[PDB]
């Protein structure tokens, strides 16, 4: 560490939860460029829940440190076209995590009740009126993994179709209870092979580097949990070592539902 060129600022937990003040934020996103962040993602609590910072910290990422990428993740529930149109110049990837079209399937994974569809077409098209990037995110599991989602993906279009096999960390056992085999989620890919955008991550090769920076500014270790102190008090490079930052063992959370 040095810090890797992307970084995912879970700037809000999942009353209500702890944000920093936007000058603090402010101070600890200077600090990772300073030590070679490039790329930064908006997630993990609901980011849209609190658009006053959101915006702040989107416009003072790339207008003030003058990042190369800006995303956000967002269950699309609560994006409205008057965010996008204010702050759209300054989005290069909105991700929408969307699961199931079928409200029946989205009920049973802990997410419904729907109808979210309407929703995501117009969030899709505010995106190409605002120069966004349109993704998607989906994980596989034992709920959707027969469902053929290629219709809604043709109108959709998103540029990227990310697609996470899931993968449960541990009376619980509706784990067991959800997994799927590599076979099922193959059969899964392979279903949608006439799609240009799937991208599939299976849980044998997830993606590496994948560092969360936590609403304190602290970062977590390779499992999720420990977080350093907050680079605000220690700085980047000593937080790094607090979680043993190591880029091959950091693997993506994104599949993973953290229990």
């Amino acid at each position: 560490g040095q810090v890797p060129v992307s970084v995912n600022y879970h700037f809000s937990r999942k009353t209500t939860s702890h944000v920093e003040k936007p000058e603090n934020a402010k101070r600890g996103l200077t600090l990772l460029k300073q030590a070679g962040m490039k790329k930064i993602n908006f997630a993990g609590g609901e980011p849209f829940l609190y658009p006053k910072f959101l915006g702040e910290m989107i416009d003072f990422c790339k207008e003030t440190l003058q990042l190369e990428s800006v995303s956000i993740v967002t269950n699309g529930s609560l994006v409205k076209e008057q965010f996008l149109q204010k702050h759209g110049r300054n989005i290069d990837i909105l991700a929408v995590s969307c699961d199931s079209f079928n409200e029946a399937t989205n009920i049973k994974i802990g997410r419904g009740s729907g109808d979210n569809v309407q929703k995501l077409y117009e969030i899709g098209s505010w995106c190409q009126k605002y120069d966004i990037k349109f993704k998607l995110n989906t994980v596989v599991n034992k709920f959707n993994h027969l469902e053929d989602m290629n219709d809604h993906l043709n109108a959709l279009q998103p540029f990227r179709w990310k697609c996470f096999q899931v993968l449960i960390v541990t009376t619980l056992r509706n784990a067991h209870s959800l997994t799927i085999s590599d076979d099922e989620f193959d059969r899964f890919c392979e279903r949608h092979s006439s799609q240009t955008c799937l991208v599939p991550e299976p849980n044998r090769l997830m993606a590496k580097s994948y560092l969360i920076l936590d609403e304190y500014m602290r970062f977590l270790d390779r499992n999720g949990q420990q977080p350093s102190k907050s680079i605000l008090e220690v700085g980047v490079q000593q937080a790094l070592q607090a979680v043993f930052w190591d880029e091959e063992a950091f693997v993506e959370r994104g599949g993973i539902y953290d229990w």
